[PDB]
């Protein structure tokens, strides 16, 4: 058989795109989106009629153009999200704003407008999660969304501080960025070819795994961002895996079965204390790429939301 | 005559060092130090005599090893500054343990525990500076201790958003770093030679001082870490400069009276609203440099610490 066969009976799939096309090739359990590529998607001229949709609803909520611009870009991100609902069984990550990204209770108060959306289109919080940047003020407002009903899709973490952060607070899921902690050690450091194995991406989502269950905590472990299938058969066995429509064709163009290679078969072993603001960000300075990486992954995602604002707003 | 002379008619002069021999060359107001300097301090042979006065005095003050490592090394930190303070008839600057960087009750409390050991030598606290790296938490910290009589050095500045803090937190002093832009760009862009008012250090430092006297801030403006004298030349007029002795002898060498560059001639305009955790955060984090180089520069100092730590344990 092929290899995204294969990879299926060890991990579960996830498509990382906004294009309802790649839902019917490779048909994921959930789907996952990001401010960059809903900016993409808004480009797919089928996707017209969503965006008129969204203008539309916006205009008829208030005649503040202002807000208008904040309720038709919220509702279009939406509204994408409700057309891949039908071709998915399972969950669709949408992101809060993440110009929002170190503000507690904007965070909130912006995760809670969008399962507003949602729930108003007659879809329930668990076919949704709520994806927001593994600041500390996200994990802070993921913990509270996480009591109030609404499970959190943790994003954009590259250290162990933030791991270990994000399942202290008990959030449904992280989504650690396999290939864009490679691009990192390409670019500052004088190894460029790295193999499957030595891939510092893999060995990081490696190391997160093992944690992770190795104390029985039940957040869920999704890869994502890869630059090539090695990284991805590497990490056969994790949770889940989010991966991009050209490296799910290749997946499943490769013939050859696979061998699991993340496994924890030992007995859960007792948590630690929970972990402090203070030492979260003594640790999370302490890894050079880290620091590096996430406040990148903010500017560049704030960049994207700005430009789908400007587009929206030569439309109202 | 030569550039040092003439530099003390616009600036304050500083010397960067803790070796005792700069200070007589060149008769500086203030001097600075830093985890580093001490640690080479430290291996000045006629120095020895403070290590031992260290060792021996923790010896005295408590049984505990662990106690005894902490106490000898704050101890020969302020030891040498009571040597520099002999020949200096303006402040030392001492800087506290990095490691506690990002928690900011454990900054008062160490800050605390260094004006004590000054105190006890029967220095007053007006000849002292208290230096601390410029994060959030270093920020809050320093608020605190100037309402409790203790002034204080922000060091490891980089971005505008940490000069707005500063100032808005009344702290005596500020320490941007010039040179550590200068390497910062020479290495992330493509440009690696700057004329003298094109340094982005400069530039920098340029921007904070307008900024602060437009307003009326007291803080006052010290530019430290140069590359070449350039740099300083170039912030004639700031209201102090703490250079490294190196440099301090090539202005002295210099022949040629200097210019005024740094000046604000108009009235004082109104403050603006306090910026927020949330606003500070989210603008230090849109300057690429000033993300890379605080954490940088955390590590080092703590590194360096933790090196004076292991020399003074084997003399114990």
């Amino acid at each position: 058989t092929d290899k995204l066969t294969s990879l299926r009976q060890y991990t579960t799939v996830v498509a990382d795109t906004g294009d309802i096309a790649a839902m019917k090739l490779y048909q994921p359990q959930d789907a996952t989106t990001n401010p960059s590529l809903i900016l993409n998607a808004a480009q797919i001229p089928e996707y017209r009629k969503l965006i008129d949709d969204a203008v539309a609803w916006a205009k008829q909520q208030s005649n503040d153009r202002a807000q208008q611009i904040v309720d038709a870009t919220d509702k279009l991100a939406v509204n994408i999200g409700l057309e891949i609902l039908k071709l998915v069984p399972g969950r669709i990550s949408t992101e809060v704003d993440a110009r929002l990204s170190y503000d507690t209770e904007a965070s909130i108060a912006k995760a809670k407008r969008l399962i507003k959306l949602y729930n108003d289109a007659g879809i329930s919080n668990d076919r949704i999660l709520i994806k927001l940047a593994s600041t500390w003020q996200g994990i802070r407002a993921a913990e509270q969304l996480e009591k109030e009903g609404i499970n959190c899709n943790l994003a954009l973490l590259f250290s162990f501080a933030q791991a270990r952060a994000c399942a202290e607070a008990g959030v449904f899921l992280i989504s650690p960025f396999v290939g864009r902690i490679l691009d990192w050690y390409k670019a500052n450091t004088d190894k460029k070819e790295y193999a499957p194995a030595e891939d510092p991406g893999v060995v990081s989502v490696s190391e997160i795994y093992q944690y992770y269950k190795e104390h029985g905590y039940e957040t869920v472990v999704m890869g994502a961002s890869f630059r090539n299938i090695g990284e991805i058969l590497e990490l056969a066995g994790c949770d889940r895996l989010t991966i991009a429509p050209a490296l799910l064709k290749e997946l499943a163009e490769s013939e050859g079965a696979i061998e699991r290679k993340l496994s924890y078969t030992g007995e859960v072993k007792a948590r630690p204390a929970r972990i402090t603001e203070s030492e979260f960000l003594w640790q999370h300075n302490q890894d050079p790429m880290a620091v590096d990486k996430l406040a990148e992954g903010i500017r560049k995602f704030a960049i994207d939301q700005e430009k789908l604002e400007k587009m929206i707003g030569d439309l109202l």
